[PDB]
């Protein structure tokens, strides 16, 4: 209901009735919202075509226009615009129709002032949530194309297609420096919850204590106020745990319960929490050994590992090396405003013959350095020999 | 109103009236929501204490308990729980009080079936938006502590404190490989919109065409459907453009208009868009030269550069080198499950004397490689000599 001082939410009030229109403009204005109004549909069409509005209050009983037609027009051209429709006490079902057509809520005319305020409040709130929701998602989408032409990565793609199971966990393994998050995303994209969020957690970059608190949440004590876990927040979606080797035994036990029952408790809590989260797990480690050393639960390992995607190292996928290296060269050449356009023939042969024990991470790091110190259009073998 | 098939949203209906309680449970159930109910407040207290509920429908006129007390209790212990209160036609102001106390919406008893459905729909929607909103934000928070003990970085911190201007742009400059996003975040944190979102865009990692479309959005044509820009979505918040040197002249012109008027148009649009977005800009380039070469607008450069934070290179902040290197060693040692705990004395002297022309990025890359190929508890000079 309340907007930040430094925000410019634009609201249009379309209402032929002077008194009611005034009430609407007054409250919106009291709330620091930028308000404009129209008395007629024709006037509204013009305003809407020349200025974008974030929320619209729409009378469905205008004198010279059919309100639903404005709603329909707004939603096909500007679905980002939230519409609250204003109806009479007589016509309720027209309000229902409006909802079907994409309206957010409705106001019955007349009503109590408090009803108006509350309706407007929740409409403003809704817009802000949708805006921020879209912002954060698109910020993510921009931070992620995968280049893998090798036959082994292609067959991995084929294996991913074969996964028809919706909730079954998947384990993704590979040497240190091998990218496993790309594969996890591909699984998510092909899954039946592809339109639900995908959350990546780097288990190895967050200290344990804070990680378990973040993952499962906690209740007051053990630590001032309640904090829901990523598991609760990821309900309906997919949670990718980058390095499960870094889970404490206690976290592993909770994880298995989530996978098998969907029910668990926050840290030091007594409230059952119930979620449906699809687990994708990765590790650059030997879990089989960790189990034998008592550092990892056998039952969790079996559960995660039923479906396992083994990503082979770069040296076993030599077809991917040049495409990756060229991608990184292009990326960093632009970042650092360098002239370099490619690798010499001699340089490429060196890239292909090097084992890349660090795999893609090492490759990326080597190229970034080469690009940083490059001169002219090419990186030659000598510039890599030092590095690799 | 509709939840995904693979989600476990838990809803509690607290209602003494058999008929109305039934109507509520019926609809929630038809929608595939996991429903439970209580006829009395005491019963409700027990259910709520033993199982977490995501949404609660709360009768405010229970026979043996005061509804507002349940609301108050829920909101102090479990504000994550959305509460829709059920009231009588007589008591409206008690509903208003409930809203003040944190209730999301209210239902008047009795009402039309369609009213119930719509109220429940928007409550479910609200929960999902809040959940995903919290998920995405906390995913971000987890991906970001800055270590800078050098006097020059300290005085930069002091300069950041002096910025009392709320909307004024800031330009952050420094050599290639110097981290400018940390400084941009610190400015945001100290700003008067610190509680609003902070959005980072890597201008140099997104191809131009798609970047301008993403930033300013577009209207139908020029490209099927309307897409609002990051500028609209970042309204009320702070937008950090990592490398402004990579903006086309057309994008620069639009950017200046946003900064000065807050009004602009999407690509090929005729709707005025009005936002209040605080611009933080960074570049590892010589904008002064780009202006002279006609590749950058003079007026935009002047505007962005009024307040400028110049981050000096690592070699000029030698006090930051070991803390950074130790941070990266710790980080990557855990990532790759290595034994290494620190650098030898000889290794540290090499780190301190090296110019770090790539600065922090180069440092990070060198340490990652050293850690990857390390053996035992230490990295010695010889392991770096090769690299640096």
């Amino acid at each position: 209901g309340l907007v930040p001082r430094g925000s410019h939410m634009n609201v249009l009030v379309i209402e032929d009735d002077k008194v009611f229109r005034g009430l609407l403009e007054e409250y919106l204005s009291m709330k620091g919202i930028k308000v404009e109004s129209a008395e007629r549909g024709k006037e509204a069409y013009k305003l809407l075509s020349e200025k974008h509005f974030n929320v619209v209050l729409l009378d469905l009983l205008l004198p010279d226009v059919n309100g639903l037609e404005i709603l329909k027009w707004i939603k096909e051209r500007s679905p980002e615009t939230e519409v609250i429709v204003i109806t009479g006490h007589g016509t309720i079902k027209t309000a229902v129709e409006a909802m079907k057509m994409g309206a957010y809520d409705f106001l019955t005319k007349p009503c109590m002032l408090e009803e108006i305020e509350l309706t407007i409040n929740k409409a403003i709130e809704h817009r802000k949530l949708r805006k921020e929701n879209e912002l954060l998602r698109r910020e993510k989408d921009l931070k992620e194309e995968y280049v893998f032409e090798s036959p082994k990565m292609k067959e991995i793609l084929e294996k991913i297609k074969k996964i028809s199971c919706a909730e079954c966990p998947v384990l993704i393994t590979g040497e240190s420096g091998v990218g496993k998050e790309v594969v996890a995303r591909l699984i998510h994209k092909s899954s039946d919850r592809s339109k639900e969020p995908f959350v990546a957690l780097n288990v190895a970059s967050i200290p344990r204590d804070i990680f378990e608190a973040e993952l499962f949440g906690y209740e007051k004590g053990a630590a001032v106020s309640s904090k829901e876990g990523f598991f609760e927040l990821a309900d309906g979606g997919t949670l990718f745990l980058d390095e499960i080797g870094e889970l404490s035994l206690e976290a592993q036990a909770k994880l298995l319960r989530v996978i098998e029952s969907g029910k668990f408790y926050r840290l030091g809590g007594r409230k059952e929490i119930e979620v449906n989260v699809r687990i994708l797990a990765a590790t650059n480690r030997n879990i089989k050994e960790l189990v034998k050393e008592g550092k990892f639960r056998e039952d969790l390992y079996y559960r995660l590992g039923v479906i396992e995607i083994e990503i082979p190292p770069l040296r076993e996928r030599k077809e991917d090396i040049i495409p990756l290296a060229n991608h990184f060269l292009k990326k960093f050449s632009r970042k650092y405003a360098k002239e370099v356009e490619g690798f010499t023939k001699s340089a490429q042969e060196l890239l292909l013959s090097y084992p890349w024990y660090g795999n893609v991470r090492e490759l990326k790091n080597v190229i970034e350095r080469a690009v940083l110190f490059s001169e002219g259009k090419f990186i030659d073998r000598g510039e890599l020999s030092c590095l690799v």
